């Protein structure tokens, strides 16, 4: 189940937010800025079997004072449970900082990244992944606005 | 009409784009790498009468180094076509021989998302930087047409 925007339970309030598409070999990462409107691209971090790319990812978090972390999560047939995997893991490394899914479904980034795929060029293959991050964050950011207001 | 991404007959090569989202009040304002392949947002440009966004608009373009930039085109109905056409038509005079392109905006769900985001602006903090939102994503969807246009 991907978790609601702004669910009072659960929002921290304001700062800065982490947001990461989970690839099969790379993961892309977005941030926002400290009032949780706008997403930008931050970088695309190397996934390793070992598992270095979840302490980079907690690197991030805390050099970012990150106070939310959003995964997306893909719909299940398609891995949602590839990145369920990873957001379990990292919400363990960066508590309490609290971690996130983010239904994929209220965006088109499903449709976008099969479109870059057939479009891209190996560094502009790493760097485009920071492009769902982004929107998967401002999905989250605008959803959760709404649901505030 | 809208401009086609990766026209082989205008397209200029590698480099930067600037992407511009036109509000009533306010511009957003993105930019691309130089391989033209992520938008990142860049600043929000205040509109006024007196024109100063279109000074501080080409200022962009020229210290990024585009070499072209993308204006978000909505619907004749509605945000209005006009509005961005005109502002389009402008921005070329000051920026040429730097290309302005016009993006299909109905190829995104950006009207959506700003009528989404301006429902739920609350404060002078979100309304600032809040178009950058739109820029990116118009300017991301350029990019990613002329990369699959160009495949």
């Amino acid at each position: 189940p991907p978790d609601r925007p702004g669910d009072p339970a659960h929002d921290p309030g304001r700062g800065r937010r982490l947001g990461i598409d989970v690839g099969a070999a790379r993961i892309g990462v977005a941030c926002s800025d400290p009032d949780a409107i706008l997403a930008t691209p931050v970088e695309t971090v190397r996934r390793d079997r070992s598992g270095k790319h979840l302490r980079r990812l907690a690197a991030l978090a805390a050099e970012l004072e990150a106070v939310e972390v959003i995964v997306g999560l893909p719909r299940t047939l398609a891995s949602a449970q590839d990145a369920i995997e990873l957001a379990e893991a990292l919400a363990r490394r960066v508590s309490p900082t609290p971690v996130r899914l983010a239904d994929e479904r209220l965006t088109t980034v499903s449709a976008q990244r099969s479109l870059r795929q057939a479009g891209v060029a190996s560094e502009q293959r790493a760097v485009i992944d920071q492009a769902a991050a982004v929107a998967i964050l401002q999905s989250w950011l605008d959803e959760r606005l709404a649901a505030m207001a």
